Formats: C-alpha cells, structure tokens, sequence
C-alpha cells in the first residue's frame, strides 16, 4: 500500500485537483514510469490507481500494438490517446514499452522508428488541460529509447522492484486467504526464506503447495520451496536492513564515528545547516577479512532507518572483466532513487587487486563527484588491503574518512557466538566467556567455524546414534561438543597482519 | 535576456533591416542552430524572439514529421517551407532536429537519408532574398548529420548550456512570482544551492515545493531540492567564477605572473599588438596537492571576467580507458565557442600517470596546435608531478609557461582558514594567525581538516549536549574546539617532497 | 653570549616545532656569526672612519635561512619502528 500512496500523491491531486497547480502556475506530470522486474502487477497497480482515483483506464499492450500490421500500430495509438483524451480524467497504461519504444539502434527498421516517433508526438500532444496522465511498464528505464525520458514525456519514474519480507508476507496472504492452510504453517518463516521471489514467484510458490497438498501443510510450503526458481534472484535488492547496532556488542569507536559521519546528518540536519559544514561523502572500512564489514555498514543504515545496498565485488570483476562501466552509472541511479540509503561496495580493492579497471573504479569516482551532496546517500568501501584502493578513491570528498573495522572484542565475540548459534539448541552450560577468552586473536570466521563445527558434531552424534537405535530396535548442544569443536580450530588472522594494519592504521594516518 | 541579445542580432538585423547586408554585399546567416541539453526551452525561446522580432514562426516538431508515412514526412517539410516562404519576414523552428536528421550510419534505412536529402534542398533552396530564418534544436551539435553544418545551411551556432546562479534565480522568481512564498524562503540561496539543474528541474522543484507545502515554506524547498534528481549533473558547466584575487590573499609573484601571461593580452590588447610579441598560448600548475590550483585558476578567470572550464582527471581516464579521445575536439570546441575563457585540466598527469594514451593528451597537443592564437582561450594545466607530463606538452606554444604553486603563505592560510570556516560561528578568541604559526609547512588540504575535525567536535559536542538535556528533561565555535582538533591534524607534504619540487622546479628550468 | 630580553624563546619555541636540536644549535650560531659579523664589521668601519648584545632582529634574520633537520617520513620511521619494536 505504500507504494499506492507515492503514485497517488503523484498522480490524484493533478487528475482530480488540477486547478491548483495550474494556476499556482507548475505542471503535473503528465508520463509517470513504472518499472522493475516482471512479477510485479505493475498493471494490477495502475488500474487500482485509476479506480481509486477514479479515472478512465485505457490498456496498451505493446505486444498488441507491434503486432499490428505498419500504419494500424500507429492507428491503434491515436485512437487509444484521443479515447483517452475525450473520457479524461484518464490514464492512459502502456505495458510492456520497452515493445514499441525500444533502445532504438536495436531497430532493423524503419517503421518502429516511425511507430516511436509517433508516441513522442502523442506524448507531447497532451495537455495537463486535458487531465490526462500516461503510466508506463518496463524491467529498467535502460531498456526505453532515451528520448522517452526527456522532460516534455516521462519525467517521473518509479521502481517497483524485489519485494521484501513484509511485502513477500503481504502477497503469501493475499494468495492464500482463499486456501485448506494448515496450523502448523508459517508464512512469515516462508517469506523470510524466499529471497529472489516476487509477486509472480510467489504466487506460483502457493500454487505448487496447492497441488502437492492436493496429491496445505507446512511439508508442501517448504516442498515448493526447494521446487521453486524466482526470477529476481539476480536483481541488486534494495532494503532497509534489520541489524540494530545493539546486534553489533562492542565495536564502539566506529558506532559513534559512523554516526557522526552518517548519522548526525540525516538525524539532526538542523545541526550541519547551522554550523555550515557539510557531511562526509563516504567512508572506507578496512581491516582483516573475519569481520561484519557488511554488518556494521547494514547496522548504521538501520540505525538511520535509511537503504542499503551490497555490491559483491564479483560484480565490479564482471564490469571490469566485461568492461561494462556503464553500469556503475545505473547502479548509483538505483541508489540515489532509493534515497536515503548506504551504497557499500565490498571488496574495493578487487579491479584493482585482480591484476577499463581503475576506469571502473573510476567510474565509481565521476559518480561520487557528480552525485548531489545533498541527496542524503551515503558510500561505503569495504576491503582488507588499504594499500591497493586507488588513492584518489580516498581524496577528500569521496571515500574521506577511513575507518580500521579490527577484530572483534569480547562483547562483539559473544555478539557473533548468540548471532551463529541464533537459531539453535544451546544448553546454559555453554558459557559464552570461557568462549570469549580463549578466542582472543579471532576473528568471527573462526567463531563461525568453531559453532558449525560444533553443530555437525551434535547433527554427527544425533543421527548416528538414531541410526544406531534403529539397528538397534530392529534386533541440544554442550561445551563438550565446544570444547570438543576448538579442539581443532584457527586463529585466522596472525599478529603480522593485524599489525600490518596498526602500521598501515598510524601511517595511513 | 542576454541570450535573447545574440539571438536578436543574428536574426532581427537580416530579417527586418535586409536591404543593407544584400546592398553591403555580404550575406545573412540562414540557419541558426540553438543547442544544449533538455530543460531549456528552445522553443519559448525561439518564439520569444520571432514575436521580439516580428515575424511568423513555423514550429517542426521533428518527432511529428518522422511519424508520418515515408512521403507526407517530405511533404510535411516542403508544405511548411513553402507556407513560411510565403508569409516572411519567417521563423522556421526546428523542434528535436536530430529526429529527423542523426548521425547518418545510424540510420538502418534510405527514407530517412531522402527525408535528409529533402531537408538539405530545402535549406539549400531559401534566399536571404525570402526573409526567411531557420532555427533548430539539439543536445549537441555531434547530433546532427554534418552535412547541415555545411556554410550552405547551418553555420551559425549557439549554445544554451547550464543557467548559472543568476539564471537559476531569474527562474526560479518566474516560476514562483505566481505562489504562497513564505518570508523565510531564500531564492538565491536554492538559486546556488541548484547545481546542474536547467529551466525543468527548476519548475519541476517549485512543483515539489508548492505540493509538499499544498501537503510555501523554506523547509517545503529544501525537501524539493533533497528529492529533485537534475538532468544537466553531467554536463561541463562553463561560468565566470565568483572568486576574487583578494579572496585568495598571498601567493602574489604567482598573481602577477598569470596577470601578465592571461590578465595584460586580454586587458591592455592595444599593447601586445603594440610591442608584436603575441601571447602565451597557457600554462601548467605544479606543485605540492594541498593548494586551490583549481582557484588560482579561477581567480585569475574572474580577475579577467572570463569562463572557466574544469576538466577533472576521472574525465581524461573516462576517455583513455575508453578510447574516445574524440572528445577533446569537443571540448575545446566548447571551449573555443565560450570565449574568452580558462580551460583547466585537473590532473593532467592522469592519462600519463595511470599506466590511445599519449593520444588523448596528444589530441590536448593537436587541440592547442590547431587553436586560433587570437581566439581568447587560455589553458592551463594543473599537476603535482611535472617529471610525468608527456614534455612535448612543456614545449614552446603549448604549456609554454611552468608555475610553482606552492604551499600556502601566512596571508593564505588564514584566507584559506577564513574560506573554511566562511558560514561557520566563529568567536573572536579564535584568532587565526595564532593558527598561521603553527601551521607552518601545512597544505590547504591540513588546515581544511583542521577547521571541519573543530566543527564535527563543535557539532558533537552540541547534539550531545542537547540529547543530555532531552534526557535531564525528561527527569558556536572556538579555540578550545580548534586547539582539540589540532592535537591530531598532520602536515600534509613532506619536506622531501616540497625540496622534490624544488630542485625539479630549479632543473625544470 | 649576550642576549637582550627582546629575545623571546618562546617565540623560538613556536616556530621551531619539528626541529632537531641541530637546527636550534645552527640558528643560534648562525644569530652569533651575523653579530660578529656586524659587530667587527662595524669595528674596522669605525677605524677607517677614525682615520679620516644580540637581539631577534640577529635571529629571525638566521631563521630566514635555516632548516628542520629531520623529515616527516623518518620521525614516522621511529613511529613504526617504536610501536612494532614494541
Ligand atoms: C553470523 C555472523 C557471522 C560473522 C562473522 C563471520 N566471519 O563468520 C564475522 C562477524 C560477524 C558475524 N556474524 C554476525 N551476524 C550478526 C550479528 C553478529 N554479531 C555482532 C557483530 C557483527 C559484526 C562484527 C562484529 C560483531 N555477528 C548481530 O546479529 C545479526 C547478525
Ligand atoms: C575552502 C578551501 C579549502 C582549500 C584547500 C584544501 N586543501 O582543502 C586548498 C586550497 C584552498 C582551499 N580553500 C579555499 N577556498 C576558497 C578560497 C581559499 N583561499 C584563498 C587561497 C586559495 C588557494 C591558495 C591560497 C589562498 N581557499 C578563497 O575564497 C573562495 C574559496
């Protein structure tokens, strides 16, 4: 709902209460774009904004009108605009644009050149005297003809893209009010568990739970589940994370340094507007590689209630090992639409470790000096190797301050303990400070693989001597398994390297 | 309204005071082409000074002619030459010229090189003997097919870029002399605080201000500027900078210099025509990172009340890396075409440093060999590694002149200290040559980080207090601050290097 | 040595963060030599016109040409070398 509430906002008051703006003397906008993965119900959403406005609704199935016989398409197109415009007020809904109005050197041919230039004439033909809004459909505004974005024709734009948990609920809901569901069901759990999935996903999720039931229990849910394939595995996800700081025990310097740098300024503005200095760009955590980089990164986004968005370096080597650049310019787009919000790029260092590749890095560069200071996103740039991030990435007004994320301290360390062994059968004589003392040096990697080693002894014992009581009917977790557990675990960092970075920390500094 | 005044003197002359050119023998100009990016209002413009001038306007939305069947498109163009023809003193007005005539291998088809065609025999076919005015749009003139560049039809060019400061508060007045503006708003302030944004972004912030009001205040403004997203981020903004030569104190020899290189050619003409010796072509800034290369620059620009164009280094990579050194033609064009102005490259050690290479600071070379001497456009070269400049660069008629800017003297750090802190609470027992003393050896960059670690420690200080007080509740800035902030604050350049720049400034000459 | 209380060292003090006892040393012997100097200059000026203290003014002159001995980069040498000896 909201998302309505944005479209709405854009799209009532200058259908419905025109009169105000223009003679306030503005413009509404008159091509609001819709777009993000298909699974959406973008079209679903628009006519629920035309009925709860109240609005003509006019349906232009792209595929309808490429399918149409050169000169008809163009028909189709004045009719449906002058439709619209004599029924007004009214929304004029194009699914799939992307069809007719494509990225047009991806055009063998004259006439969808023709068929494009007619819908800008269309588009500009409209009057806001006309009370007439056109919406429109695509995966990414990448896809569209440019000269669609210009201002006369769609100026606004609006990303549905991945839902997240509430959302995924909302839909599991929605799809299965109308089902046998069982007591023993969960769909929060189920929303929890299906990243990747939309609205279309998750409907078809429901639907196989359905039929497997049908040859619904909690058994089928989960069935369907290991069945199902979603679709926006591969989309960049965009949330607000829900890591407290208080998840994140101890670390406590760079707690008050983050809000300080990122915190104080969207908290309390007043402040930098009166004292006049304006906030750090971004920042950079470095240090060893057993560590919540991305954890704390996530806890000061939450802190803020702001967004969050992981670039895996993978990514950045696949743009510099494919030399698609470009891409940064989208990814920072995505950002700053989905404003306010921490843009964290992980593993910095790797176009430049892995030897268009500072080009790359450098893209990130022309984007950070060109993004608005004053658009509230923040930029963080992890690593573990301060000496190998292209130095000009940390010049003022860019990647400012540095910030050395070193290992983890008692409190955090029995922070990562409860965090590992969140969800798990752990009797109380597992003391958790025996643990935090004898893991001095650690990082949270080794705690890690102390508790899941632990585990696999406990599932190890379990089912072994379940086997073993079912050879022999056919005639929780324990220090022991800890302690049993350490009795072969690292200390991952060594004193070289963490004073590699105390060095490197000092002369850094 | 001065635009206009250029516009009016290439067109009001040859359309209603005819007689004279054609007696005179000289010829009017029969197509001014108006360019620069969306936002603009080419069109309000162009009909502003056909009615400013007196004379029938015929619009060719090139969208509108290009959805025509192949035929009516080259009808549509003869018919609207033919009835401009007939009733001039006429404007015919290109809307979107590039529609209709592209960059012409992008064109996957013969109808549109006939449409073309059409278009070149229609310009072709006037006579300045008809009264008749061409003017047409675009982005940039790389847009167009060249062949509409010939002298035959196209020759006289004018670029409506970026508004600056002045513009921005003439527009935003114009938008907003209609609406409910509080006494707290600030025009001006929005007006500077408004990078990037054109004549659109402009009326669409308005827009977001009265709506979210309509939910005028300052507040209502700022939110619009936090969410508006401008479309001319990205272009070369060229103005005259607003920095005095007295705003930088000290650093005076290098004052002089730049003065009789750049400020006595453009100031006293009279005399370097009088002695023969013709100018120097520009310059090159070396010297230690920590110092406003970039504001002598500037200073000297306003000095002359000339432009300024900064092209940052991640611009030279961006073309290395990607091999399109092409753009230098452009750039200098935008440069050459925005007389009399400073052409700064940032960095221009990048393309050099960083390992069509040497070619894109060779096209730099072939760019300022090919510039017309007398054209008033300097251009200087800022680094801090003169040992890395391809040294054909530093031969004679080029980067003719070398200048060590170096470190900031007393006068200048207090200036830069007095730039820092400009709107800041700062009390009197901050006295700053206190702080000129002790930072002997300091660039700008430390004095910088000095004045914002005080004010993060001011701005601490205070929301921390005012959160204790919240808390107790619920039962500016000075040389404590600064001295605090000093007791961690470096000294930039070390000695080695500056004596680096030294000898190399003693043996580069 | 002679030395008019117009000599603040305290002003000496300032100016001279990141010097070397070298450095203090050759200022003030550069300051001492610039007064001999005067002083004997002045001296045989005084014989041959007959035969028809040391004060900042000495000082600030020495420091117009004197150095910091010891550069950013070693001190932050002994730095790490003091921390990672430790
Ligand atoms: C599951 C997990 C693995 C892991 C690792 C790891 N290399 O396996 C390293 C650091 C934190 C880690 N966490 C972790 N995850 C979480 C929390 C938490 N504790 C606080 C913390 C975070 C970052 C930093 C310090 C301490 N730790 C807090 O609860 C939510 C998730
Ligand atoms: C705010 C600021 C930061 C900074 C830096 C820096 N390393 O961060 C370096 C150089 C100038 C800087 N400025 C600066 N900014 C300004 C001015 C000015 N001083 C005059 C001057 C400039 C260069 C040289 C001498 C003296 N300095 C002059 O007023 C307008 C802006």
């Amino acid at each position: 709902r909201k998302q309505l509430a944005q479209i709405k906002e854009m799209v009532e008051l200058p259908l419905r209460h025109p009169a105000l703006f223009k003679a306030i003397g503005v413009k509404p906008p008159r091509g609001i774009l819709l777009y993000g993965p298909p699974g959406t119900g973008k079209t679903l959403i628009a006519r629920a904004v035309a009925n709860e406005t109240g609005a003509f609704f006019f349906l232009i199935n792209g595929p309808e009108i490429m399918s149409k016989l050169a000169g008809e398409s163009e028909s189709n197109l004045r009719k449906a605009f002058e439709e619209a415009e004599k029924n007004a007020p009214a929304i004029i809904f194009i699914d799939e644009l992307d069809a007719i109005a494509p990225k047009r050197e991806k055009t063998h041919g004259e006439v969808e050149r023709r068929i494009v230039s007619q819908l800008l004439t269309l588009m500009d033909g409209l009057k806001q005297r006309a009370h007439v809004i056109v919406m429109a459909a695509t995966n990414r505004p990448n896809s569209i003809d440019p000269a669609l974005r210009r201002f006369g024709r769609f100026d606004r734009e609006v990303d549905i893209g991945i839902p997240d948990a509430t959302g995924r609920l909302e839909i599991l809901q929605i799809h299965t009010k109308n089902m046998k569901l069982a007591d023993d069901v969960d769909l929060e759990q189920v929303a929890n568990e299906t990243h990747g999935h939309v609205g279309a996903d998750l409907a078809a999720l429901c639907s196989e739970a359905a039929l497997q039931a049908i040859r619904v229990t909690m058994d089928d849910f989960r069935w369907a589940l290991s069945q199902s394939n979603p679709s926006a595995l591969r989309e960049t996800v965009v949330e607000v994370p829900q890591v407290t700081w208080e998840d994140i025990g101890g670390l406590e310097d760079v707690k008050r340094e983050l809000q300080e740098l990122v915190q104080y300024p969207v908290e309390h503005p007043d402040k930098f507007l009166k004292f006049g200095m304006t906030p750090s760009k971004g920042v950079l955590f470095y240090g060893p590689p057993g560590c919540g980089k991305t954890l704390l990164a996530k806890a000061i986004a939450n802190e803020c209630q702001a967004n969050f968005i992981s670039i895996k370096g993978p990514e950045l080597l696949t743009m510099w090992f494919g030399e698609s650049e470009a891409n940064v310019r989208e990814i920072f787009d995505k950002a700053r639409q989905a404003a306010p919000c921490v843009l964290f790029f992980d593993e910095l260092d790797s176009i430049a470790k892995a030897r268009a590749a500072d080009r790359v890095i450098n893209q990130i560069l022309t984007e950070m000096d060109g993004m608005s200071t004053k658009k509230n996103v923040f930029i963080i740039g992890a690593t573990n190797r301060p000496d190998i991030i292209d130095p000009a990435i940390l010049r003022p007004g860019r990647l400012d301050q540095l910030i050395y994320i070193p290992l983890p301290d008692e409190k955090s360390r029995v922070a990562i303990l409860k965090a590992n062994l969140r969800k798990s059968p752990v009797a109380k004589d597992v003391d958790l400070e025996f643990l935090a003392k004898m893991t001095n040096g650690f990082s949270g990697a080794d705690l890690t693989e102390i508790c899941q080693r632990a585990c696999k002894l406990a599932i190890r014992e379990s089912i072994e001597s379940e086997i073993r009581r079912e050879r022999e009917r056919q005639t929780e977790i324990r220090r022991d398994h800890f302690e049993e557990a350490m009795r072969f675990a690292r200390r991952s960092v060594s004193d070289n390297d963490i004073r590699k970075y105390e060095m490197f920390a000092q002369t850094l500094q």
